[PDB]
């Protein structure tokens, strides 16, 4: 191998600086996409339910 | 194989907390963002709408 | 080959159910992202000229 | 080859209706997507300011 | 190698125009569209409070 332990040594190394699941980081970043922007619409719907 | 049985298993074992038919799951991030954009349209036109 | 005559194949199966040329689908979420950003811009201006 | 010869001929031929330095087109996307989120940011704050 | 070699001097050579640690780019990117909607969030917040 080499190149493998080479790559993964690589990542805890410069990871070391984190706490996180890694699943949480890669959930978190998609989900909470879409998250925001279901949370952009319901807030431009508030501000009108203000106008009216 | 032993590369791919292995790659599909820890799928299905990781995925065993999820209740989707996989298309869902991909048409669904990529069509809401889509749909997000033009919702997020729709919606501050609305407002302008009111100010009027 | 088998293999690329397999992914064709199962391509064309399960996109039975589309009316595009291709080009547009890839294009139109692109494309589209980037637009919706550019449409939000001019929008909210909009909310602003009519608070003056 | 062939297979480059292939490829690199069949991008020139479909973007044969295009003008761009090909940077401009990458770094455009991205480089917008990110100052559409900036700019968003911006106008909501210019609509508060006229709120007050 | 000789590839690799080819790749790496290509970037340095079209990077000479850059002045970032590289992993400031690339966590810039992602986090930046994420805190993005986060901004956007707080913000038709705001606005929503000066309307009531």
């Amino acid at each position: 191998m080499e190149k493998v332990q080479y790559l993964t040594r690589s990542a805890i190394r410069r990871a070391s600086t984190i706490e996180m699941p890694q699943q949480a980081r890669q959930k978190l970043q998609n989900l909470f996409i879409n998250f925001c922007l279901i949370l952009i619409c319901l807030l431009l719907i508030c501000i009108i339910v203000m106008l009216l």
